[PDB]
């Protein structure tokens, strides 16, 4: 239940050990980042594994009544062979579902993967408990907090 | 004139004072970032403005004495009409210009301008001296070094 | 047992769990930092307790074979009653061992133990393997390095 | 007016700017440390030029009927001959005064320097306006902040 805090420093050094694992680069087309949460890791793995073709799939929800289903705003054509799709973490997947039937044939990595989510993808760098709030640094900022005392 | 450093913590410092600028975000459709440079200014850019709709485009550039050859690997449909597109620097503008005539209608930001360039955005925040070198995170690693002395 | 890679912002979210602890600041008199390593704790401590009175013991250790011989550079007055003493790490405890001596009635914290020194402090924040060297953020720059593939 | 944000990677960039101007370290009894802000740039330098012999001077304020004045809580014996004396920054030298006077054959540095408090001082890394807030690392932390739109 303490959120666990990512920072950009913690985030590339998680994303490289990623991105040895995805060596020879020769073996990709391209990435594919997952919107918004894949964009700055694809930036590192990019810029890594030496790939300079990096295209984008956008998903958001909608509610109608008591339901909440994915709409596409726009994809990335084909089934993702030779692709690697990157997504910053895995939680419960229901995203990480339409992903995977849209690129059958993708290498659909995340940096972070909890437990309800971790069989939708084929490989991650950490594991994060289902109970625990994973905080990206693209919502943070070094800000003045009090101190402890007085 | 000593490279300039930049972390990825004043990265987004820089980011998010263009991001302020470019409220309210109702005004754009999307973001198209210019792969690989722009991949992190454009997550960044999307979180703070509540984009999801993001896109690329991905060219190739090669220097033969005084002519540089375009190869564009991957583009985003359109004219750039009610989009942002982001590179992370302009140095001469060559890039932005190129990029601006595929699309005519994009609004084109960078975070950081040397001279010649800056006239050739048409925003960017961080003016940058012709003979600097910027080193940019996702370059760089938090590594050893020997103390200044031993 | 890779390297444990410290940055700056890390070290200050352990020393926070740390001081902490230490609440309420006036049960103490003063921090005493074990000169390097516990300067920057010391310092964030302070901070966090607001404790002003801030003062230092220093010393050289060389090992020769299997006997460490000490030297006291410089050292604050007194038994450390009502005072913390903190260092950075502790690997065999050795170190902390010898300042208790020096300091029986102070409290004795550091931010990393290794098994070996854990029993050797009063308290700390994280466990660190035996056999995994620990580098601390100012033995460290944000540095260029090559792409994983060139 | 805008505050100006020190992180910690800077603060050490601009710490090590002046270490090798303090070269060669052999010149230099030891460090004393200005409590608090002086730890940590103290921190490293004392690490950048090898130097063990590390101290402090630490004093506060108290105020009476209309007036202000300074009280030594802890000093360094000397008058400063052979020591580097560090502060964090200096704005208008009241403290810087006092340590000045205690110890007038030291080299007195800071990182920071705003107008009225660069007389006061023998050397110093960054120039900072009179109306501007330097905001130290030690004072901040990584923390969520909401997204500029929505
Ligand atoms: N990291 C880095 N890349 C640069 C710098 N100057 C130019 N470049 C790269 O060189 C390309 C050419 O920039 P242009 O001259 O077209 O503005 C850009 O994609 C840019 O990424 C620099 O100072 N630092
Ligand atoms: N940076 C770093 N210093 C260490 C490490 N292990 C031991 N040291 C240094 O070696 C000294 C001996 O530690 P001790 O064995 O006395 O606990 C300590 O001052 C400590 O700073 C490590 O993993 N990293």
């Amino acid at each position: 239940n303490e959120k666990y805090v990512v920072t950009w420093d913690m985030l590339q050094i998680h994303a490289r050990k990623l991105a040895q694992r995805l060596l020879p680069a020769e073996q990709w087309k391209g990435i594919i980042a997952v919107s918004r949460g894949g964009l700055v890791p694809a930036g590192i793995l990019a810029r890594e594994l030496g790939i300079r073709y990096v295209d984008t799939v956008c998903i958001s929800s909608y509610d109608h009544d008591n339901q909440r289903d994915l709409k596409v705003l726009k994809r990335a054509e084909g089934d993702g062979e030779g692709f690697i799709v990157i997504d910053d973490l895995v939680d419960t997947g229901g995203t990480a579902t339409a992903i995977r039937e849209m690129y059958p044939k993708a290498h659909f990595v995340t940096i972070f993967a909890k437990p309800a989510g971790r069989p939708l993808v084929d490989d991650y760098v950490v594991d994060i408990p289902q109970n625990t709030w994973i905080e990206q640094p693209w919502d943070m900022a070094v800000t003045f907090v009090a101190p402890l005392s007085g």
